[PDB]
């Protein structure tokens, strides 16, 4: 469970050399596998409008609390070797669901206007996923780099990837119910002026 070595000696050069990080067989199996019920699970709520945002303290899913928890400490031990950014804090996860008929998602930039964020987390849950029959490979575009990066949504993967203009990134289509869940952790100084500016944060909120 080296989690200060994976930190400083695997993810932290990582991105500093490429901007794209993979872990494989993150939490193992078991959890992998809860994760996979409690996201399945928000179907049963209604919270899919397809995407829902998870604080991961809901009833239900505290095992995606626990992703939410590992994910923070791996970014707490990089913390001041990530760029020159100073993360002090993040977004909710959003659990995303790609339906299996074809959908998937248009090249874009995660945050290409600075609302503040500047590491993109992802956790993929589809066990057993096979991209040859079912798709869905995630391709980044990294700037000034050779080729693309093509990256399986497979069980038990982890990704990190800077949010900015250097990744622009598309979803191929899914031939099968495709689940993703994301965190964007956020840069101090981006962060501060960003409040400044944009509807953003709790005075982003609607009230009745
Ligand atoms: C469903 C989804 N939505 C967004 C952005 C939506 C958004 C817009 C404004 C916001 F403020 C917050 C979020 C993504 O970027 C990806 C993605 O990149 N998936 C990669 C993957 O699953 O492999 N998927
Ligand atoms: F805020
Ligand atoms: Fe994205």
């Amino acid at each position: 469970l080296p989690a200060l070595k994976l930190a400083l000696e695997y993810i932290v050069p990582c991105m500093n050399k490429h901007g794209i990080c993979v872990v494989d067989d993150f939490l193992g199996k078991e959890t992998g596998q809860q994760i996979g019920d409690e996201v399945r699970a928000l179907h049963d709520t209604g919270k899919f409008t397809k995407i829902t945002w998870i604080e991961g303290k809901e009833p239900g899913c505290e095992t995606i609390g626990l992703l939410m928890s590992s994910m923070d400490d791996l970014i707490r031990h990089c913390n001041g070797k990530l760029g020159s950014y100073k993360i002090n804090g993040r977004t909710k996860a959003m659990v995303a669901c790609y339906p299996g008929n074809g959908t998937g998602y248009v090249r874009h930039v995660d945050n290409p206007n600075g609302d503040g964020r500047c590491v993109t987390c992802i956790y993929y849950l589809n066990k057993d996923w096979d991209a040859k029959v079912s798709g869905g490979i995630l391709r980044i575009f990294p700037e000034g780099k050779a080729q693309f990066a093509d990256i399986e949504p497979k069980f038990d993967r982890l990704l990190f990837f800077w949010s900015d203009r250097r990744n622009p990134h598309e979803v191929q289509p899914a031939y099968a119910t495709r689940y993703a869940i994301t965190v964007w952790y956020f840069d101090a100084d981006e962060r501060a002026r960003a409040k400044v500016k944009y509807l953003t944060g709790e005075k982003g909120v609607r009230v009745e």
